[PDB]
């Protein structure tokens, strides 16, 4: 297994592993699946941002990807970006995304962000121990503010502070 | 004292409020002034989203104004919004936020909306009882996830819960 940052060759692969993630679980509170045209636009965008897009490939098979975007719109959230990682349905109880996110963490670092949030439905036990185990702690329980599959969804944000460095001046 | 739907005419006094937000407070959290063609611009697409832009009016001067919009991007945040409630400096100790905040939450419930959450600087104590009064409880504490004026910023988040009807379908 190795992690490395994505190409545009990458994206058929990427939109798969997205679309998966919108149909058929609850990792991403998005309901229509897009194209592969989509998903170079989407990595485009990142690319100008200078913000990362990693996969995670084994024996040439891309097998998850991770990237994080501004966490909110307004100005004064430009050191806080949320986190996307998600594994392809043929390869998880490998510890991808762990591994994943680690990366992400420094590529963050790199980028000089302050604190990575993670949005994490609330009953995802699973992903809340991965989360703890680097670092992360639960700073948010929102109940009923996602919907999909018929079912309102609970929302828990954890978040990892990536320094103790001063902000920038006024 | 009254309170109604704003019209394209009170966005040059919106945008007078904008800006000392923005400028003198960390009741928003960003940092760079706008001209009243882009609180027009803004106004416009709340009114083609459907949502509320209201004002509070106190002898022909418009002394406040509230909004609602989106709080997250995807899809499954579709019936959870954020308010922005601001009142203008020459008028606050007079409990024109709570009244503009009341009157939104009931357009809140004519556009649908099933939670209203609330983006609070974790020390303004008097905007978290306002709060509390209403009905809304604390569900996020956010160390340091915002910046301005040379500091890092705690954000805390307050929710709203506006019916307990069922979700839509699949």
């Amino acid at each position: 297994m190795t992690i490395r940052f994505a190409d545009k060759a990458d994206c058929a692969a990427i939109t798969e592993i997205y679309n998966h993630a919108v149909l058929h679980t609850a990792a991403i509170w998005n309901d229509r699946t897009v194209d592969t045209d989509n998903r170079l636009a989407w990595y485009e965008a990142r690319q100008l941002l200078g913000y990362p897009v990693l996969v995670s490939e084994e024996n040439g098979v891309v097998t998850g990807y991770a990237s994080f975007g501004d966490w909110r719109s307004f100005d004064g959230f430009r050191y806080t970006v949320e986190h996307s990682v998600y594994v392809h349905p043929a390869h998880q109880g490998k510890g991808l995304g762990r591994k994943l996110l680690s990366r992400l963490i420094d590529e963050a670092r790199r980028c000089g962000k302050h604190v990575m949030v993670a949005g994490i439905e609330s009953q995802n036990a699973a992903s809340i121990r991965l989360h703890h185990s680097l670092g992360f702690t639960v700073t948010a329980q929102m109940p009923q503010v996602g919907v999909k599959f018929g079912r309102w969804l609970d929302l828990t944000f954890m978040q990892l502070q990536l320094d103790e460095h001063a902000a920038p001046d006024a």
